[PDB]
């Protein structure tokens, strides 16, 4: 109730309103942020300092990908805020400082997440951990992990082992959390812990009158957590040289103080997932005030934005190989949402949007940041244009639907965590869960649940369907009673993993960053969509004949006639795939869960379809054992085949009313058909985005969109040599990776996987 | 479903039941103990072997007690129940084997109930921490105290600094837990883990229902970490030589293996009370079995007995400055509850009872365990004349009602923890409240809740008691006022410290020990009752004068009048302290409570009585600003003037109806105000408290009874000549203590308390 020195100097010249008197972080960058309606024409290029960093530290990228492992790795020190020592490249050229550890790309323990996983990364990597470390988080601290296989049932167990249910967060951090970052620079971490005080002591009438007794004392203990990581925060800084106790005064400290609240968050949790935010357009405020003060250069600006970026694309987390199967390419999930469109119909549109796509020329194409374009068929036409540009000469982008989002929110300032899960930044969080094997769940309806790989029992005791031919109806009904197995199974492993991460691993530097009471949705994927709703169509329109062993088990199947394939816009396939989303969701949605965190779903896999595709036999669409899936809601590896607006129109159709946690599509179109030079491919991705998106009272529109514009040919030439594409990256999931950071197989799936040769 | 070789073996000759096919040690008691109704007569007198055990350990009892300081404990190793090597007196003659840390009184180290307790014990002793021990337990491992120190409210703190609620288990183990040792012996490790699963197993359907989901995870988890203590046991057990995962099969094992089940519990925990069960008559089942047969001798069965009780005297905790005040003379409360009346009319007495008594006599006097015998008026009159004799000879023993308790349980195999608060072994357990200042709370209602000695507001904000004469039914109503807000504020803080003691220090070894489902209580105490209802009875039946200062706080008080004083079985006064008892008991048990134990209340203190009447100022009744108020019930000190059976029936009178948790009362009376020669005394003293337990269906009858039988003429030579007295041991508030083990201060206490003069 009254701004101090430190607030006044840092807040001068800006438009006053309840941002001044409370944690608000969107009214303040409503109130000052300028749209930008112009084009890529003031763009300046990097900076010597800028090559001379990160060409040293692509280096250390180089080693990572062709050793596959980490450049380095602490093997006796726990991380925490404070632990690690200020790191560098080189003191003398970063603007903006800041590493996990000491060194460049060396990755941290982060033991409150599981032992048994550290112990098996340094077996993998040849290093030997500290026998003290060992003893501690055994003994003494009991990690997430332990905690949740302690409480596991024996049915969860079976159905990790057998694939059906596989790569839960029970032995890595759940990550799918924010925290506001931008809330350091805007107000400095003494007015943050000023405010999470009150907030600790606005519970106190409830605990003392008892009302909801444990949820409030559980609360208080979390709020006390997040005032103390915000404490070490400072510490944290003041090791580099900082003092953040006030807010950013400038562009480099807004930048800085901003990054800082992130590096808290990385040096203290191992989430799989560890996004940015929406960052871009709220920093352009500073960018903005000081360029106008002739106190920075546009030069000097891109410069901070670079050094900014190029420490996103250096976060590195000590990982295992069953990690590294389920998880490909050395995923961070920085995520920075870009853009989109205000409640108030002017464009979020910055500058600086334009600041941040253009690293991607001043550092190279790069997979971290995942940049994360929010569409609107009302963005400036010069921003649609350089986007699309960059997608063109960088495949690096990933475009999301703001016109969906943003009415669904009723919010515009909403930011994407991993890779199409959206959540009002401050104020909503998921509890991550992975994804569910939907078409290992089919071969259990026609097998009787038990598992045509194993041979055990591992659903529930069924009549496995008899017969030569199968039939849909059938099927169906089977399909449907697994499906609520799986729903309960499923549901039941979350809520142990999330009870066990926030008694063990609770993330309080980024709750932090979060108001009093966050919203949780409970994040459940599934896992080969167009496996299951092809292979039901092959059963529903041609005559499938299940290939039994001496056991009455159906290891393959005989296919006689043709059959619509998901991604052709052909509604009698794409209308059982709707119909096995909407499924899903309603089966989820009748489950009790942990905190009440409201069931939500994607269509979502990350590399499970490799992993689940491995652990799965031969489907009733024709898929060989071992294949792997397509990539979140795609048709299978080249089964859309009638072009790019075909294949957009079919996954358009995916409901996102019940899959809110995000449907991934990742589209892939050879350069010539796109368009025949430069400016008409521009033009015309543009336009092919409008129409995927495009949203209107009765048209939902699609929802999230990779783009790789690139030939096959020249895939093929970087898996023969590596060396000449250091910096090729691809987007394959609802991230990106670098082609050579890849194993072999993973390759060997992104090679095989449909490359659009005509709209 | 199917016993195996080593059951066999063991039971042999036993007589089949339930306890063979289900943990239920009560119904084997029943089945297998030999009442018995003898004498004394048999008793064998110690070994060799047990005099130069007790008499090496009673040389660091001596440095114990002269430097009121530890003589040694650990300052780098966390203890658990694998931690330590095997510790001995001396192996060659020990029969019964195990110590806490590797060396006899060596205190041990327990960091996950705080780690500044640590720090100030070594500090206060002398003693360099490890640094390694602070950083773990301050950034790796989280404890207990700084869980509720988070926590807590500004309120509480202010009631923790002024004394109107302090001591409370924020800064020590709570205790209050006994698991069945017996168990251990009885059934072995193996088939208790075996058990363990299936509890653990059978709520895996309440767990994928979401049947109380936050509730069946967290016992699902704590039966896992019963399950793996269990384990822990076993191994701990082998460092000594020994191999309990099957059933003891002979009466040496089933004192060892009963005894091991203790040691992981110390090992493991500090809590305030670690009290030892109802375990002589199960072992004399044992020791019957192995006479009858010949296998040992009854010189030998009592050997084995004095070692066990041995060990039980050598239990050490490390523990603050601060704890000794609230908890003086070094007490463990190893309770051991002794005879008492089955529900089918015999005789719970055996042999043994007679033996754990006669240790007594064979090693000496001795403050732990602290032999309770459970009274009946139907107790057989060769026990009841024995352990007259008993308590005339070393003032060591305590009684407590069974006549009043078995029925109150309708069960025959409870157990007191501590001193007077009962549980049904295995089955029940306390959530540890230590005790409020009821006192000072009076004095908040007439000062409008500003303190007496610090004049800070604690109470609510209160119109004080104006004129020149305090008048009863107004002070009275004031006071139910501030025992309302008393009420809440102590329901909270102790919500806070179990929901914190749950998650940080959660008894395991000791829940092992225990069924699925344990009935808890939330234990509330009362301190200062004497003081607060003579209090009363001077401004009801005198002219009480507040003498103010400049600010109109009554600092003093003048009396005019006589008026009755608790103790002297008037009613006028009497009624008061009973009113008092009953309506604090309605007022906690409106409040919501952590897992919804089931508030009671004890009228109870240990050393809070010196604290507390530290703290306190000038009181109604004429207590002076800084004495100690009477230990638990007790009159004020020298108020009970009329007599041994006046004293008790005020006591008596209050009701354990309403203060279910217990209600202390520490009697001492000279040797010939007893009776004129050694037969004469035992045979009033049997009957004095034949008729203060007395129980019929219109006559509670009193709960319990501290029984000192000395001239304070000879404590006055013990404080001046303790080396005169190394053993000498007095019971003090429902405990015993080395009287040298005392502070200056404590003494002085005890030696100011009543002395009866007559019946
Ligand atoms: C440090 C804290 C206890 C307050 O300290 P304070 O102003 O010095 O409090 P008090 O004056 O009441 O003293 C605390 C007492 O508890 C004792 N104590 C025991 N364990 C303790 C612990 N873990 N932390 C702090 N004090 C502790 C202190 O030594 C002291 O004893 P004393 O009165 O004999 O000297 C602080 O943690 C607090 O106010 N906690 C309440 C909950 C809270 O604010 N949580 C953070 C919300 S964002
Ligand atoms: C050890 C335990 C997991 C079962 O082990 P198991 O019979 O070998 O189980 P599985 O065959 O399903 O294998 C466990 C898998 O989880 C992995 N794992 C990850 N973290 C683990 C942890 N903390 N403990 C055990 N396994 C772990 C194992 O490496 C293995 O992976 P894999 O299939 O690729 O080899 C046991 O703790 C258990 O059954 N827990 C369930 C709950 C329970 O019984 N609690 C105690 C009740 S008293
Ligand atoms: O630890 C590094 C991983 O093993 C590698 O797969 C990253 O590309
Ligand atoms: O060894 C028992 C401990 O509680 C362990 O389970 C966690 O540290
Ligand atoms: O640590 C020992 C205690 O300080 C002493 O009071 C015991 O009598
Ligand atoms: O170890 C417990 C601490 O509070 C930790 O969570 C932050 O330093
Ligand atoms: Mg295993
Ligand atoms: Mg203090
Ligand atoms: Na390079
Ligand atoms: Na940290
Ligand atoms: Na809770
Ligand atoms: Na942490
Ligand atoms: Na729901
Ligand atoms: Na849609
Ligand atoms: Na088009
Ligand atoms: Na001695
Ligand atoms: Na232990
Ligand atoms: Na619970
Ligand atoms: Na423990
Ligand atoms: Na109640
Ligand atoms: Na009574
Ligand atoms: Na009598």
């Amino acid at each position: 109730s009254e701004l101090n020195e430190k607030l006044a100097t840092a807040w001068e010249g800006f438009t006053k309103g309840d941002w001044q008197n409370e944690v608000n972080v969107r009214d303040f960058i409503q109130k000052n942020y300028t749209p930008y309606e112009g084009d890529e024409s003031f763009l300046a290029g990097a900076t010597e300092a800028t090559t001379t960093l990160w060409d040293k530290v692509m280096e250390g990228v180089k080693l990572e990908n062709r050793t596959h492992a980490p450049v380095d790795f602490d093997t006796a020190v726990a991380s925490t805020i404070t632990s690690h020592d200020a790191g560098y490249i080189n003191k003398q050229l970063e603007k903006i400082v800041g590493l996990q550890t000491e060194a460049p790309l060396k990755r941290a323990l982060i033991p409150f997440g599981g032992i048994k996983m550290i112990e098996g990364s340094c077996k993998a990597y040849n290093r030997e951990l500290d026998p003290m470390i060992k003893k501690i988080f055994t003994e003494y601290r009991k990690t997430h992990n332990q905690g949740v296989f302690d409480v596991y049932t024996p049915d969860i167990l079976r159905c990790r082992k057998s694939g059906v249910l596989t790569g839960l967060p029970d032995a890595y951090g759940r990550g799918r959390i924010i925290g506001d970052y931008r809330r350091v620079a805007l107000y400095g971490i003494d007015y943050l812990m000023k405010d999470k005080l009150a907030q600790f002591t606005s519970l106190q009438a409830d605990l003392e009158n008892g009302v909801n007794l444990e949820q409030t004392i559980r609360l208080r203990e979390e709020i006390a957590e997040q005032h103390r990581a915000l404490g070490q925060m400072k510490e944290m800084a003041a090791k580099y040289g900082y003092d953040i106790s006030g807010p950013a005064t400038n562009a480099q400290e807004a930048i800085q103080w901003t990054y800082f609240g992130y590096l808290a968050a990385v040096k203290s949790q191992n989430g799989a997932a560890m996004s940015f935010g929406r960052t871009s357009t709220f920093l352009d405020v500073y960018i903005e005030r000081d360029l106008k003060a002739g106190k920075i250069t546009e030069q000097e600006a891109q410069e901070m934005v670079d050094h900014l970026v190029m420490k996103l694309r250096m976060v590195r987390f000590l990982r295992t190989p069953e990690y590294d199967e389920l998880f490909s390419g050395d995923p961070i999930w920085a995520t920075e949402s870009i853009g989109g469109m205000g409640l108030d119909g002017r464009t979020l549109v910055t500058k600086n949007s334009f600041r941040f796509l253009n690293t991607l020329y001043t550092m190279g194409p790069s997979p971290e940041p995942n940049m994360t374009i929010l569409w609107s068929e009302k963005l400036p036409l010069n921003f649609k244009k350089f986007a699309a540009k960059v997608s063109i000469d960088t495949s690096s982008l990933q475009y999301e639907n703001d016109d969906l989002m943003r009415p669904d929110f009723n919010n515009d300032d909403y930011a994407i965590a991993c890779c199409v899960s959206p959540m009002i930044v401050g104020k909503q969080m998921q509890f991550f869960g992975a994804r569910a094997n939907l078409a290992k769940t089919m071969l259990y309806a026609i097998n009787g649940g038990v598992d045509e790989k194993l041979k055990m029992q591992v659903g529930p005791k069924s009549e496995p369907i008899k017969g030569d031919v199968l039939n849909y109806d059938e099927v169906m009904e089977r399909m449907d009673h697994f499906m609520d197995w799986l729903a309960k199974q499923y549901i039941t492993a979350l809520n142990i993993i999330h009870y066990m991460h926030d008694k063990y691993s609770y993330e309080a530097s980024l709750m932090a960053l979060h108001d009093r009471d966050v919203i949780r949705t409970m994040a459940c994927g599934i896992a080969g969509l167009s496996v299951a709703a092809d292979s039901l169509s092959a059963i529903k329109y041609a005559k499938v004949k299940p290939i039994r062993d001496e056991d009455g088990l159906a290891i393959d199947f005989e296919i006689e006639g043709e059959y619509p394939q998901f991604g052709n816009n052909d509604p009698r396939v794409d209308d059982l795939a709707v119909d096995l989303v909407e499924r899903f969701m309603k089966k989820i949605q009748k489950l009790h869960t942990y905190r009440d965190a409201i069931p939500t779903q994607s269509v979502l896999t990350i590399t499970s379809n490799v992993v689940y595709g491995k652990k799965t036999g031969n489907t009733p669409d024709g898929r060989r054992a071992g294949a792997p899936f397509g990539p979140g809601a795609n048709p299978m590896h080249g089964r859309d085949q009638k072009g790019a607006v075909a294949s957009l129109t079919s996954v358009a159709k995916l409901p996102f009313a019940y899959a809110k946690d995000g449907i991934s599509y990742t589209f892939s179109i050879v350069p010539n058909a796109l368009g025949k030079d430069d400016e008409v491919r521009k033009t015309n991705l543009a336009g092919l985005m409008d129409g995927y998106f495009h949203h209107e009272a009765s048209i939902e529109g699609g929802q999230h969109l990779n783009v790789n514009v690139m030939n096959r040919e020249m895939l093929l030439d970087a898996m023969e040599n590596p060396e000449k594409y250091p910096q090729l990256t691809i987007r394959v999931s609802g991230y990106a990776v670098r082609f050579n950071s890849l194993t072999k197989e993973q390759q060997q799936d992104v090679i095989t996987r449909t490359f659009t040769q005509s709209m």
